[PDB]
DNA sequence: CGACGGATCC
DNA sequence: GCTGATGCGC
DNA sequence: GGATCCGTCGGGCGCATCAGC
């Protein structure tokens, strides 16, 4: 029931070394993350490029030591527009990337500070913090508009230049992607509509789930757990962070891991290894 | 959103 | 202008 | 009585505003 992510793997099946290493990290509160130490196990894992969900920090309060990254220079954010304290992505990079965006392309789902677009050279780079359906499912029916168009944006993405998307999706695809399926199945992260949304995602794109396509059996394996119960030290949790990767990508595909003993969050890291 | 308790069936 | 109490969104 | 299924609900974070000093 315990989890060990296996040791990393830095060579693609065709023996090609890793050249680019992402990190994603929905933090819970990017100054209470920094508090609780989480830029010391970044220097320790030293990623090319850094994406960051939940920071709930608009960029004019952003901690010092954030410009005290001297190997991620390149540091863009995103914050709702309606008021502050809730949601919040970034995404800080070794090197420029030739073009950023934010948002979908939709106004309605643009408000909430929830993407970044980064363009490079052979790649383009999403980081999403996806809506949340909420206690209740009141916002459920929202959350199936946004998958909609969110899926509609990245497929159109894939077609011009190969794709990695990574972040908070905000759901257990799989019974195997959380501990507890059946008491859930009516709990945000877990409906049959985000499910199928997640599905359908996959398919339409195409993009493949990095950690399951190399680990399809694996239970057990999650990166979000409620800070309430304890569960995080009975690893009662769900896998709500993914990278997935277009089809193209997956020859250079070299390890998608799972940071489960990094502390600072209700999530911890997970970490791709490309070999592009 | 996991712990809990109630309801239904055996 | 400061702090605690309270509410929102996970 | 136990075993399975479900519906209820308390609890706690990191952040905000604001009413009280
Ligand atoms: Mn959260």
């Amino acid at each position: 029931a315990l989890y060990e992510d296996p040791p990393d793997q830095k060579t693609s099946p065709s023996g090609k070394p890793a050249t680019l290493k992402i990190c994603s990290w929905n933090v819970d509160g990017l100054r209470a993350w920094i508090k609780k130490k989480g830029l010391d196990w970044v220097k320790e894992e030293a990623p090319d490029i850094l994406c960051l969900q939940e920071t709930k920090c608009s960029e004019n309060k952003l901690p010092a030591e954030l410009q005290e990254l001297p190997g991620l220079s390149h540091q863009y954010w995103s914050a709702p527009s309606d008021k502050e304290g809730y949601s919040g992505v970034g995404l800080l990079s070794r090197q420029a990337p030739l073009k950023v965006s934010y948002g979908i392309g939709d106004e309605e789902h643009d408000q909430e500070g929830r993407v970044i677009v980064a363009e490079f050279d052979s790649f383009v780079l999403v980081t999403a913090y996806v809506p949340n359906a909420g206690r209740g499912l009141v916002r459920l029916e929202y959350r199936q508009r946004w998958d909609e168009a969110f899926r509609k944006f990245l497929k159109g993405l894939a077609s011009r230049k190969p794709l990695v998307l990574c972040g908070d999706l905000n759901v257990a695809h799989e019974e195997i992607d959380l501990r507890n399926p059946k008491g859930n199945k009516k709990n945000a992260g877990f409906t049959p509509q985000e499910r199928q949304g997640f599905g359908e995602l996959l398919q339409a794109v195409p993009l493949a789930d990095s950690f399951r396509h190399l680990y399809p059996n694996t239970p057990y394996a999650y990166t979000f757990w409620t800070a309430m119960m304890n569960a995080r030290s009975k690893n009662v949790g769900w896998r709500l962070d993914y990278f997935l990767l277009s089809h193209s990508l997956l020859p250079a595909l070299c390890d998608s891991k799972i940071r489960s003993k990094a502390l600072g969050s209700d999530h911890c890291p997970i970490t791709l290894y490309l070999a592009l």
